[PDB]
């Protein structure tokens, strides 16, 4: 009955009190609404689709999760890495999680507008592709109402501020709920 979150800086709550981070809020909402889940946050700043893929098997073996939330690839895009390798790595992660017995939920991220639609979309479309291929659930716009917004982003315009954490949780819950 474990919900494993495998993310980067966004889910690790970079730049804020982790107890106020979206995953922390997830655990509190599960508790409040009388759901019986252990939330294991395995998010690490700096992580990439390749890094998450490399470290997932150990996590699956150790926790044997019923649900795996994957929030990776934001770094692949921010670094200008290849969109195709993102699709491969995420697909393989979703395959391996499903192989362990877990339902998979992908969190998709859109880079800031200044990257331009073609770049933004090149990575953004990958999430939908992986969900299609591996039959996963998907939140295509995890940063809806957060990205690009003033107050919601920290100054570097990538890492959500404290005020955004509720909204991050709002963005996942609806798509997560039916999986519980």
């Amino acid at each position: 009955q474990t919900l494993l979150v495998v993310g980067d800086s966004i889910s690790a709550a970079l730049g804020l009190d982790t107890s106020q981070g979206w995953v922390a809020l997830l655990q509190k909402r599960l508790a409040d609404e009388g759901y019986d889940y252990r939330v294991v946050n395995a998010s690490i700043s700096g992580d990439t689709s390749a890094g998450g893929l490399a470290r997932l098997p150990a996590l699956l073996a150790e926790e044997k999760p019923a649900l795996v939330v994957i929030e990776l690839g934001g770094n692949d895009g921010l670094r200008g890495m290849a969109p195709a390798q993102l699709q491969q790595n995420l697909a393989s992660m979703a395959q391996k999680a499903r192989a362990e017995g877990a339902k998979v939920l992908l969190l998709g991220i859109q880079l800031p507008p200044n990257y331009g639609p073609r770049y933004i979309e090149a990575f953004s479309r990958v999430y939908g592709a992986v969900a299609a291929q591996e039959k996963t659930a998907l939140v295509p716009f995890f940063l809806e109402g957060v990205g690009g917004v003033q107050g919601m982003m920290q100054a570097d315009g990538i890492h959500p501020a404290l005020a955004a954490q509720p909204r991050l949780l709002e963005n996942v819950w609806p798509t997560l709920k039916p999986l519980l």
